[PDB]
């Protein structure tokens, strides 16, 4: 079966005289299937017996090209909980790298009722994972060797089904991964994301499997911060390829794809619950060029009321470049226009690069590098105590090194000595892959097994040093050729550790470009520098996705796209799609036309329908607010594929031009120039359409939907219940405003919903149960309004002042109870054709329990 043959020639075009000096096997009867592959036996085996431990069980393995093999490794497996299950592969005689992560070593017995059963072969060494419930077999490293050699590791498993989500950074343009051959390299780097399909911005091993229909999903995670490659294959099968550390695995098992990004983020890390402003449409652009331009840009964007939270400086607003200063000139005035923000209801975000401008001296002293230089917290070089000068944009730099916790009490400092200065509200933290505008250093990098590995992946360039530090430069985690991945990672830990002193009690907004696994749990993402074009647009539904399995939901690209002017036409219905992007922000590079919405001109569709969308975004605030709640404090996805809802149906699994807001809201934009519909999949499920409240025709089918110039699919799950705040142009104002339900009946007249709501900026609100939690649930001829945890009393008397209700036939006498006493009669307005209701004259006082019933 040439479809599991595991290439043993990964580095070079295959000869013959290559593969019999690897002692491989050579059958040249493509495209991409190896001809020179592992022989069947010729790998590690089990030396002796297993040995029981507290956890799982340890085995001794013994080996019978990419640097030194290493002899004698030890497998140590864990049974750390029902459905995760953990095991590492080490150098027995030699401690080696392992990442310094959320996740704790495990002192633990071995869990109970175990959803898997793990099975080792010996001669060669196997591992497998196998699902209790019907033995399928999850992971299944028999496919291919153990290969463990200092700078090439590498372990394969077979999977059950062609179902694959996951790995990144990337642009993959499909969500489904074909099982088609493909490398898939992971090294942070500064790159475009664009068709090639090369290394970005991030770091994330993680892929889901769906087995089947029934649900029944796997997830696996590789914890190795070293430059990697995944190889991907028909049989189907995966490849984990590293040049360093440990393979440090977890396999996850869950019931529903759901269940097994929650397994994923219980291990790593949960998101971050943001701001509820942070859920407000953002504005940016590279070079505004002075503060005059920039609040043009704003006063316009609200003369035409659009909502609009948050306003974004750039590198612009700096002196020259430098962090932590703003230019007196250009951006004169910067502290007024910032009062001017926050009086309107807005925020500001700066942006803030790692890279520190080493230019410095009595005359002109900059303060940032005198007082980092004073702590001794830069990168070194090789040497262990010169700092390593590379170059960003102020010119030449030295760069922090977040994983020395002294840094971070610098970082903190700087922060609170340019908040006095300039009251930003978040923080934009960029270039921190880490990117450098020169290869290394400004000395280039030393000819070494660092720089210059046996072995690199596929990687953009192919050197590791390409734009960024030298491998073997230094840090209080170690050498960058080991922990290079992990830079952006500690620069978020460490920018959230700056805001516990500039923000006290609050979760402020943290954005990032780099990522790691569990850089959620403290920043959101944006996917880095798009281009204004229709394959962008496509290509930013994959991304958002497959960041929510990784646990970063609060992510989106540049809305309209970074590079390029953008046509009227994209921007029309990249700013429809955005209002949907769990982070949406609008964001322009260097130099192009103007792409804000207001730009487009005050009576134009554009503005029109942005605007209008933006407004139902602000409404179902409440609704996406919660969703993020369940991220928090559970681990659900935010942006979710139609699959982890619709698993049951296959023609889900592969649907990518279609996402849902949690469970309940079904989102179909126009992703096609010069199209006025679009092709869609309506799941198996009553479906309304959210403008109109009718009930589609559709179901479990293919459709042609239509969609206008000023038009986006939106359509509201029966079943489900919706909690909605009146809109306004900020979320200052919007959360003062009335609350709405709607009911989107299921076939049997039922539905259910919740809403969580706190302070919206408190940190540890949840922690320290300080909120409020509610249930709806309807059956016929009954709401029921619930309250599950009451610790927060909203201080602006917020009430429900109307419910919708789709597909309900006329509800006659409606009563309100507050605990069996009634409360005068509410106004039903029926709409006999569309099957919708609406109840108004209502007061239903927000943390208040309620009875609401009606007849037919
Ligand atoms: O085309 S480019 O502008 O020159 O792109 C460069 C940066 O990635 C852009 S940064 C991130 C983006 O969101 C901010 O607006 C930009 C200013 O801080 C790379 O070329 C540097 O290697
Ligand atoms: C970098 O160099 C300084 C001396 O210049 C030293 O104090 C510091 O600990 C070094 N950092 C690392 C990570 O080795
Ligand atoms: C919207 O907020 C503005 C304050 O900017 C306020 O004047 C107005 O009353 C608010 N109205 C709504 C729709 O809540």
């Amino acid at each position: 079966n040439e479809l599991e043959r595991i290439n043993c020639i990964p580095d070079q075009p295959p000869t013959k005289a290559t593969c019999d000096q690897r002692g491989c096997c050579w059958n040249p009867q493509a495209v991409s299937v190896p001809w020179c592959y592992y022989s069947k036996n010729h790998s590690y085996h089990v030396e002796g017996n297993l040995v029981n431990t507290n956890a799982g069980f340890t085995a001794r393995l013994k080996n019978l090209v990419f640097g030194s093999n290493v002899d004698n490794v030890l497998l140590t497996a864990e049974y750390q909980t029902s459905n995760r299950f953990h095991f590492k592969l080490t150098d027995q005689t030699n401690n080696r790298f392992e990442v310094p992560h959320h996740v704790q070593s495990f002192s633990g017995n071995a869990a109970a009722s175990l959803t898997y059963q793990v099975e080792i072969s010996r001669q060669p060494f196997s591992i497998k994972v196998t699902r209790r419930s019907n033995n399928r077999v999850l992971f299944d490293s028999s496919i291919g060797p153990l290969l463990f050699a200092d700078q090439f590791l590498q372990l394969s498993t077979r999977l059950p089904s062609t179902n694959v989500y996951g790995l990144g950074e990337h642009v993959h343009q499909q969500y489904r991964h074909d099982m088609n051959w493909k490398t898939w390299p992971i090294f942070n780097r500064d790159t475009t994301p664009n068709g090639n399909g090369t290394n970005l911005y991030g770091a994330q091993t993680f892929f889901l499997c769906l087995e089947d229909a029934s649900g029944l999903s796997f997830g696996v995670f590789l914890m190795n911060s070293n430059a990697m490659e995944v190889v991907l294959q028909p049989a189907p099968a995966i490849t984990y390829r590293t040049i360093g550390g440990i393979l440090d695995f977890y396999v996850f098992l869950g019931n529903t794809p759901e269940q097994v990004v929650q397994e994923y983020l219980e291990l790593i890390g949960r998101p971050a619950l943001p701001s509820y402003w942070a859920l407000g449409f953002h504005l940016s652009r590279y070079e505004y060029g002075t503060l005059d331009n920039m609040r043009e840009v704003v006063e316009r964007n609200r003369a035409a009321q659009l909502p609009y939270d948050v306003q974004h400086a750039d590198i612009d607003y700096m002196d020259e470049r430098r962090d932590f200063t703003y230019d007196s000139v250009d951006f004169k005035g910067f502290p007024e226009f910032v009062n001017e923000l926050h009086n309107n209801g807005q925020k500001l975000v700066i942006i803030v690069d790692p890279a520190i401008s080493n230019n410095s001296s009595s005359s002109k002293p900059y303060g940032p590098y005198d007082r980092g230089s004073d702590m001794k917290i830069w990168v070194n070089s090789s040497d262990g105590v010169t700092p390593l000068i590379g170059e960003v944009w102020p010119g030449q730099t030295v760069f922090p090194d977040y994983t020395n916790p002294n840094c971070a009490v610098w970082w903190t400092k700087e922060f609170e000595l340019f908040h006095n200065q300039v009251e930003f509200d978040g923080i934009w933290i960029d270039m921190n892959e880490v990117s450098n505008f020169v290869d290394g250093s400004v000395s280039g990098c030393s000819t070494n097994n660092l720089n210059n590995p046996p072995f690199t992946p596929r990687i953009l360039d192919g050197y590791l040093f390409c734009k960024t530090l030298c491998m073997d430069a230094v840090q209080h985690w170690g050498k960058q050729y080991d922990i290079h991945n992990l830079y952006g990672y500690s620069m978020a830990v460490a920018t959230a550790e700056a805001a516990k002193t500039v923000f006290p009690n609050k979760r402020s907004f943290i954005l990032t470009r780099s990522t790691f696994a569990g850089s959620g749990k403290f920043a959101a993402h944006w996917l880095g520098d798009n281009t204004a074009t229709w394959d962008d647009l496509r290509w930013s539904i994959p991304g958002v996705l497959e960041f929510n399995l990784f646990g970063i939901p609060m992510v989106g690209p540049d809305i309209c796209g970074f590079a390029l002017d953008t046509p009227e036409e994209l921007c029309r219905r990249w700013m429809q799609l955005g209002a949907f992007y769990p982070f949406s922000r609008n964001h322009n590079g260097q130099g192009y036309k103007d792409q804000d919405p207001a730009s487009f001109g005050a009576d134009s569709l554009l503005l029109n329908s942005s605007r209008h969308y933006l407004n139902i975004r602000y409404t179902l605030l409440p609704y996406l607010y919660t969703l993020f709640f369940r991220a928090h404090s559970r681990g659900d996805t935010v942006a979710r594929p139609l699959l982890h809802e619709f698993y049951e149906d296959n023609s889900t699994w592969d649907v990518h031009q279609q996402f849902l807001w949690g469970p309940g809201l079904l989102i179909t934009p126009v992703l096609d120039e010069g199209a006025e519909k679009v092709m869609a999949y309506v799941p198996d499920a009553v479906w309304y359409d959210y403008e109109t409240g009718s009930q589609v025709r559709w179901r479990k089918q293919k459709v042609e939907m239509e969609l206008p110039g000023d038009k986006i699919g939106l359509h509201l799950r029966g079943g489900y219940i919706f909690p909605t705040q009146q809109p306004n142009t900020t979320t200052l104002a919007s959360r003062k405003n009335p609350l709405g339900l709607i009911i989107a009946l299921d076939e049997n007249k039922e539905a259910k919903g919740e809403l969580f709501w706190d302070d919206g900026e408190t940190k540890d609100t949840v922690a320290n149960k300080v909120y409020l939690l509610c249930e709806f649930s309807v059956t016929q001829n009954r709401l029921e309004v619930n309250i599950s945890q009451s610790t927060y009393k909203d201080p602006n008397n917020l009430a429900f002042n109307e419910i919708k209700i789709l597909g309900t036939e006329e509800p006659s006498n409606v009563t309100v109870k507050h605990n069996g006493v009634p409360s005068t009669s509410p106004t039903v307005t029926y709409d006999s054709n569309l099957k919708v209701a609406i109840i108004t004259d209502i007061d239903l006082l927000l943390g208040e329990a309620y009875t609401v019933e009606w007849a037919h």
